């Protein structure tokens, strides 16, 4: 009678969360954390938004029960999510073509979609950008879906390699899923232009792909409406699509696990039938979603006063990151870098895709206490006026 | 192209949550909800516990960040959970043989265990009592495991058919998983005696089963410590086991999704190896767990004044249920019931397994607006002094 657990092989360290554990153990003073994608303020803290504290006070005073939510969550949360994604007067909403489930974070939204697709459709293959968020492959693989990669990044020109993207998707077949980052591509910070989105939408329709949009950073590139332009170009042309969205980043609600999975089908009767199977997949996973974080978001989005506060707080975050992008480039020059880092100013969202080699990233960590992901992704939102100079001195030292 | 969603078949309604939806839509003022397992107070509401409101006020005023929890959640939540399960000074805890992940509810803990087993071991088969919670089969099937049923309930004598149980489980092979309800069996309310638990534990080690305890009602049978005797008898003999537990019921925290999956192995090295793969399975599901509910539970359990308030609130809930069982039995006789219902007194937890037929349950709902599950399971915790009379008049009318 040998033990059931004896033949288990240890899992590898998560490329992002294993980094964050190393950083916590490091005892060297002055260490700098440019790893995980969270927003830091000017003092290096990860604060709760004021709009969120105000919403949480309202809930504390007014909640009378913790009775279970429905499988698909708070209804108002679903409607505000759809207006945010598709626009206040979208035909998708007027025609009742979309159904939304509240999920535990953006990850949970991706997993719900993966389980739904694997069990209820003939989808066998998901295409994701190379590079992408490392956990994408794991999520779809957990449902038994094959994941293939398409080309995306021109590391020479620090731009979208649109020609290779198109050519590498040639073998994606009708009924395959193709995953797009809605904005603030993780890790490159490089998003298609409106014209490029429009070309992709047309191509997707011709080849019969099922688009799946991952929206984790709406509002961090240019603005809430502008960041949804690519999705809305797809939505104007497609009968069917799926959107996984997260409120972790744009509400600073990381650990309350607030996200949404939105299904779009050709008509109301089809999406309702499909959605009943999405609800069945949720029920066999976590039963029904956590209320606190989604209640906060729904409270903020449906109160005009609280929403105006939140939109300003999100603008402040976006602008601080853009200021740090510019200060990073300038200080690298000041500190003696001969490599041209000006492409960082053109990149969107929390990160810059710097180009450092695995070996240089390792040197930064072991020698200077500066923590980036081994792909060379750095969280610009982790840079402050106080840590910018030592950070840049370290980078110049390993170049 | 023909759409990917066009041929999806609609899912059937959930036997518990579908009933709850019918109940909400029912326009009759006298309707009575005895379906889903939630606690009502004697005024018919589903309240937030006072310990919980106090903890939530502390969190509101002292939380400074929503930064991601680790994959396995709040550390003190894990330690307090192990202490509740195994006892203040257990050898499992002192030998560092146990690891706990905070999960989204008890359901989430079951799915995490199921995914972990399916993807990392040779387990193919899970054995569940007939009857059981209906969602058990769905969770394990969705992870790819086969579900087999063992006998449990003697319907003629309203008792545990221990001989039938032992005999059906002789077909369970070594390396199979056998699922036990820790206490307050759902739906029958009939638990093993301590002697019977000891017999099963011995039989379990000799046959090589991997036990999986589902603990959703610790504290509702006799007491926090007493209700864990059966699990602690298993833990004294086995090298390996899994406990999925829930704080939904005993904290009235249903919609915040607070549960735990606890892994036990033969030694510290093996459990840390196995737990690394459990974390991988979590990372590809919801990434990390929701903070608010678990923070509430950890604040209560780690503060002596709050814990004392909570333990009294749980005692009051348990005792109110016991008063309703007796009142239910006495009132049935007063309303003209032909049959002996005294076996209801011998059942533990929120429910009673009434023995009504599906056709009688259907009549109760359609003619009398009394909502019970089609199995005849009734939620005694939904009974109040004000609804007992019409409730019992309706039951007598359909006998
Ligand atoms: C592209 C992308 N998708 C999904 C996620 C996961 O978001 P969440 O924390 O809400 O699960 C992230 C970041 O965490 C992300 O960058
Ligand atoms: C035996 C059993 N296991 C698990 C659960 C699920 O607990 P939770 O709501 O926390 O997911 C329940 C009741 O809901 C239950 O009765």
């Amino acid at each position: 009678h040998v033990g059931t657990f004896e033949n288990i092989t240890a899992a590898p360290a998560d490329p992002i969360l294993g980094l964050a554990d190393l950083f916590r153990a490091d005892e060297r003073p002055g260490k700098i954390n440019l790893g995980i994608g969270v927003y830091f303020d000017e003092t290096g803290k990860i604060p709760v938004l004021t709009s969120v504290k105000k919403a949480e006070q309202y809930l504390l005073e007014n909640e009378t029960t913790k009775y279970y939510l429905g499988i698909d969550g708070i209804p108002e949360f679903g409607r505000c999510t759809q207006e945010l994604l598709f626009g206040k007067g979208s035909a998708l909403i007027n025609d009742k073509r979309a159904r939304t489930a509240q999920t535990p974070g953006g990850t949970g939204a991706l997993r719900v979609a993966a389980d739904f697709l694997a069990k209820n459709t003939s989808v066998k293959r998901v295409w994701v950008s190379n590079p992408s968020w490392p956990n994408h492959k794991s999520v779809f693989n957990s449902a038994g879906l094959e994941v293939r990669e398409y080309a995306y990044y021109d590391a020479e020109n620090h731009t979208l390699d649109f020609d290779a993207l198109i050519n590498s998707l040639n073998e994606a077949q009708a009924g395959d899923v193709v995953l797009f980052h809605g904005c603030c591509h993780n890790p490159t910070g490089i998003d298609p232009t409106l014209e490029q989105w429009q070309t992709l939408a047309q191509l997707s329709v011709e080849k019969g792909w099922l688009p799946l949009f991952d929206f984790a950073y709406q509002g961090f590139a240019r603005g809430l409406e502008e960041d949804a332009e690519g999705l809305r170009a797809f939505a104007a042309m497609h009968k069917e699509l799926i959107v996984a969205s997260s409120y972790s980043k744009n509400f600073g609600l990381y650990n309350e696990r607030v996200g949404a999975c939105t299904l779009v089908a050709a008509d109301s009767e089809t999406v309702d039938r499909a959605f009943s199977q999405m609800k069945a997949a949720i029920r066999a996973n976590y039963s029904n979603p956590p209320a606190h974080g989604a209640s906060v978001v729904a409270t903020i989005l449906s109160n005009d006063a609280l929403r105006a506060i939140w939109e300003q707080e999100l603008t402040d975050m976006r602008q601080r990151i853009q200021r740090m992008r510019q200060l990073f480039v300038n200080t690298l020059q000041e500190k003696g870098a001969n490599r041209d880092f000006s492409f960082i100013i053109k990149q969107n969202g929390m990160f810059s895709f710097s180009g450092l080699t695995k070996e240089q990233v390792l040197r930064l960590r072991e020698e200077f206490g500066v923590y980036a992901v081994a792909s060379g992704r750095v969280n610009v939102a982790g840079m402050t006026p106080d840590n910018m100079a030592p950070l840049c001195e370290a980078i110049v030292a390993v170049l």
